[PDB]
């Protein structure tokens, strides 16, 4: 009944999750250590996984970038900068090792996954400047990394899709690093929590609720959600001028808190002349693609993300 | 340049069409000829209709005015048990087209879903304005449901579908069928539907060159013919222009497809999002750099193949036995 608006296969996947495994953002610290304990087929043997460090001139820190290199392939590689989710307050690149290694192999591409700092300890702009530092490092060291600087895509899921959208705006405005494509998977990109869908999801059995969203945005901004003059890099839904952004793909489910902000952002990209594909999946919840990967709709989503990245990052 | 916003493979397809083959809606008889010529150019490049699909014509009674509506049936031979049914409604801006224009698409859907496909020969504007064309589709829907046990079809697996003007008629038919409460509809498949007469969305101003198939001016002429009133007039019924419908709750689950370079981009996105907000399960797919009719004008393009494969996959899933 909490599951009533879901694709029946997705409802069945969500029913098999024990109540004690669901997110509780009362205590960020517990939710994290509980999540990392939770997580723990092995990774492809033709993908080399290494950790590198990128200088961040924001505060002079070093950002860890986890690289996934397809060992088989020859010639220079396109690159996918991947940004993980977790509501700006949790997650690590390791949570997406499986997906990143699969994309490295199948695109094929060098996948560079950003170990960005978390809120509330490191609010905006720190986590986005971490992503920008990673992007700048890939671009600058392209020949050393054996990548084509002109085939640089950025991608993220949820909070990571918000960071990816804000990275596209920030990269465009700074005029240093060209970005070929942006792949936004159910991006968390509107702090205001005023869309119809932002009121529709309140039960923690649906993964990401309005209550979790308010806590995540409050931590990330260090300001109340919907505060005046939140920078467009922090909450891309607020960005007025979207002209000259990279070609985009946006995916979201109809049973996602972010349905309405994701549709509005994709439509505004289109109205600013940015080439944009938008796919809204019927009865799909937040994280359906990774929490229920055997569902017919999840397989369609995962096959499509691969197909659009193959096409976008393909040599001319 | 006119083709600047298009996927390069789609721009290549449109560059190949001679200027003299394009639609001119300022003369409806000329437009019907231009479409016959385009229809021949497209069909030229396609294989023959499958041999295992029987194509026949039947008549459905229309109690609106007592006329009979031709319904063109596409029956896959290799399936002897109960079939789902797809009611197909062709495009043509409410002023042109015939079911024969989609013989290839309907025969392939009948074979591949598989389903009985029933294609509506609705009357055209301006000779037969709203509501006649929609009541023709309603008469066809009612006939399929009533005759189901002799057609050998499952009336609990009845989908309605259309392209462009046919997608407007399909959306209007879902509303009319919901409100009359006689015939349950499992699914509505709307391909770049023409469903807002008001022409006030940003995308409705973006396409003015006839080389991009459907322009603002063609849209205003089509709507004017269909309504028998100026487009954007007050009180246009929601059945005639579904974008105007206030309450979308209880409509059949939906699939909506449109390209970013379609006049209908913004009305299609808005209709799909309003379905989702009314609790109707809805899939929306907007294809980057795709023009109006990209799926039939440029079927070999990568984006066209993805669109055609997805329409099939979605219908197979919506119409399969539980």
């Amino acid at each position: 009944s909490v599951f009533a608006r879901l694709d029946p296969e997705l409802a069945a996947a969500l029913r098999e999750i024990p109540e004690e495994f669901l997110l509780d953002l009362r205590d960020i610290s517990l939710a994290r250590r509980r999540l990392q304990i939770l997580r723990e087929p092995p990774l492809p043997s033709d993908v080399a996984v290494t950790d590198e460090l990128a200088p961040n001139s924001f505060d002079g820190t070093m950002v860890r970038v986890r690289l996934y290199r397809p060992s088989e392939v020859t010639g220079p590689l396109p690159v996918l900068l991947w940004i993980h989710g977790g509501g700006y307050v949790m997650g690590a690149p390791e949570m997406n090792d499986q997906q990143c290694a699969e994309l490295a192999q199948r695109i094929p591409a060098l996948v560079a996954s950003v170990d960005y700092r978390l809120a509330p300890e490191h609010p905006y702009p720190a986590p986005l400047e971490d992503c920008y530092a990673a992007l700048r490092w890939v671009a600058e060291r392209a020949e050393q990394l054996g990548v084509d600087r002109e085939r640089l895509a950025i991608a993220g899921a949820s909070a990571g899709g918000g960071l990816a959208a804000g990275l596209a705006l920030l990269a465009r405005d700074r005029g240093e690093v060209p970005v070929r494509f942006q792949l936004l998977i159910y991006p968390m990109l509107d702090d205001r929590n005023q869309t119809p869908s932002s009121y529709e999801i309140t039960d923690p059995r649906l993964i990401w609720t309005r209550d979790w969203n308010l806590i995540g945005w409050r931590a990330y901004l260090g300001r109340e959600p919907g505060s005046p003059d939140v920078p467009p890099y922090a909450a891309p839904a607020r960005a007025d001028d979207l002209a000259g952004l990279p070609p985009a793909y946006v995916l979201v489910g109809t049973a996602d808190l972010f349905r309405d902000e994701d549709i509005a952002y994709a439509q505004r990209l289109m109205q600013a002349g940015v080439p944009t594909e938008l796919h809204v999946f019927a009865g799909a919840f937040h994280g359906f693609d990774v929490f229920a990967p055997t569902a017919w709709v999840s397989q369609r989503a995962n096959a499509e993300v691969l197909a659009v990245l193959q096409r976008a990052l393909k040599l001319a």
